């Protein structure tokens, strides 16, 4: 339960995880992972709908993300709707 | 126009301002200013809308945040949805 | 403690602030300061009670203010009640 | 109807007149004019009620002030309550 | 000193003026006038005491006089003890 | 009862009379009419006391009047203290 | 003035007359009547001196008369000296 | 003691008389009866004193008349000094 | 005409009567009547002169009595001057 | 460039990826790795194409692979269309 | 039919086969087997196609293979296109 | 190295063997066993070479024969050139 994407790991659809998760890459579609995410400064997800519980960021992110925990850093960026209950930047 | 509240400037109400504005204190109710926004770190704005163009966050926000930049640094806290078009990090 | 605000810094609400206060603008409600108060000649304040320990005027102030000292100058209006202690003009 | 009063005129009683009154002198006790007042800079009405449709002030003036419009001066003093509906000066 | 009163300018009290004194309204109390008084047609004074150094009556008086001379009039009507050192008529 | 006295009716003494009385003359001493006096033009009324239920004087008089009613004319003269109603004249 | 006294005209003093005079009353002290006088029935004149030019009595006298003429009448009383020098009767 | 005189009685000196005395003429001189004296109406008694405890007089007398009781009638005269202590008619 | 005087009637002066006379008394003077003449048991007539028509002594005379008819009594007592015609006794 | 997936991380779309990878999971659509590929025993690749320069199977794969090397295991399962060049196993 | 071919039993052309084939030994050409075919460790069957219902592979093949099912073991090699519906290994 | 074909084993090209060869089924073109042959009687080798050192037929042969024995059956049938050294029968 130690996925690993990116770089250069382009895909053209929805996933659909579990557990942990880390980006490096590009996605065109929904991501819905059931745990903890991570998104390194090579990272690109665009598309409809981003699910988790807690969701860290270093890269772009477009889409609709929905969370509860959500951190930033000094790479990150953002475009779209953001639903999140405590959002925290370090 | 400066306008510059906090700390200890409690205001219960909705405020609806214009051009640059700081804020360090705290404000319960919807704030609609139409141009820059800054929140320092004592800064606490809870409600229900914030809408700018260009808002910059060191404290509290609990409200439905729809502008087009928004800018944050280490010491925030967010609650509640997002709706921007960039969202960057100091 | 440098709060300023106004011009056409509309708020619909009761300011309770602390220290020293210059206002310019517009305000729909109560202000209850603890210490100073200055009002521009572009300010305008009504509603229901205006209390602090110093106030001076240049605008339109419509409630039930409540003083220790209160200037004037010749820019000022004022309707409705008023208990101050010592009343100047300058 | 001049009625004019001061210096040296000073009253211990409830003055109730018409018209036009002018006070350059010191008044312990209740004014009801009906009509227009002035107050010289050397006037004192010290007591409980004045009540007028105009009231001019240069003195000093401690009682609950009940009129419509009320104009006031450099030299003016005021102590206590005061009701009214246009407070202008000069 | 152009000390006017009356008519319609009732006072209930005790005046106590300085230099020269017309009245022609109501006065309910003591005069003590040190100088002219004065007494128009319309004029009555009841109450305790008149003291003056000139007394001149066109109306009704009803107190305790005592001056050094007293003018009247065909229209004036006294009540009361009356203490003088040169009582004249027109 | 057609008193009448003066001119050149000097009497040094007190006069109590009953009924009507003029006196055209000198008189040096209380006057205790039970009625109607009368003084003329060229009376004199020297003394304490002058008692009666009405006075009439066209002369002088120098003592203490008590008296119900009191006329005067132009040609009157009084000195002293005057107890009376009702101080007429003409 | 014809001078006419009494009755109930009692006078404590001495009357100095000139003329004509008549006395119906009472009369304590001295009469210097310069001319005729007369007493009435009801006349009493007791006293000093009594000094005329013609004297007609219808009452008493008790005094030093002193006159040219002296009349008596059926009613008249004398006490006392009389120095005339013509006394008739009728 | 039945003493009568006149008429054609007339006496140039001093009677000096005791008892009832009558006179119908004339006496120049003093009388000094110590009893009654009567002077009828053709009486004449001139002269310098008259001196009795009771004189009724008629006729003329021209003395220093000195009684107690002194009576007149229509046709008495008298002229001089008299001093009585009741002077009747009748 | 009934003169008549006596006892105590003492007369100090000259009694010229014409008629008829008594005398019980004392006479200091003349005596001139005109007609009888009596003196009583208790008179007495010193003097000057004594002249009559007729007299009848029952006294004292010390005059120069001159009549035509002269009655004396066993009473009488004469001294002094005497022209009649006819002196008689008893 | 480690890229693993699996358990759990179902994907609905067509990953193109570059380097090695692992799969434990599953994937509906088609893969297009320039590298190394390796499917693990839970593995299971559907949908239409894999491409790649070598491919180690231990799980399903329902598609048309296109490799050089292709090396299979005891747990391994395929079918459908296979054009390659060298297949061996274990 | 249990035909059986190989070793050194090299043909030079197409077999046409019906039931079972095993082979051990050389094959140019295509192999048609309706059946199950085997090759053994010796085996090589190459040219053009080989068709049958049930492959089971010990030695080389150089074809379109063209089965059912298809098994392999770990002496099998092969080069080529495989259409199979179920590629296992044992 | 029991090499055996037939029946409904059709074959079209040139087997090489070696060893020995059973043969039920339907051959067209060359066989060149290096041992001993048989040929069932539902056998059939047509073509142009058969060579081998012992051929045993009871079915059908159309070829060029060389071998050194060669034996028959009853069933047997052959078309052609025969070169051997001992041809039997049975």
């Amino acid at each position: 339960t130690l996925t690993y994407l990116g770089p250069d790991t382009e895909v053209l659809g929805d996933m659909r995880a579990k557990g942990q998760v880390r980006i490096d890459g590009l996605v065109r579609g929904s991501v819905l992972v059931e745990g903890e995410l991570e998104v390194g400064p090579t990272g690109r997800v665009e598309g409809e709908r981003v699910e988790a519980r807690s969701v860290l960021i270093h890269g772009e992110v477009k889409a609709e993300l929905t969370a509860e925990k959500v951190v930033l850093s000094k790479t990150a960026r953002f475009t779209g709707q953001l639903k999140a209950q405590a959002l925290e930047v370090e």
